[PDB]
């Protein structure tokens, strides 16, 4: 069940950081 | 950046939606 909602929000972890360090 | 973290956390809204609503 949870799958597709642990994905995502592994993504938006992962987008949230690259865009601070993008600079 | 901006534009890929703004469509992930929205998809992760969605995707938790989707899912929670089962209960």
């Amino acid at each position: 069940g949870i799958g597709k909602f642990l994905h995502a929000a592994k993504k938006f972890x992962k987008a949230f950081v690259a865009e601070i360090m993008n600079s």
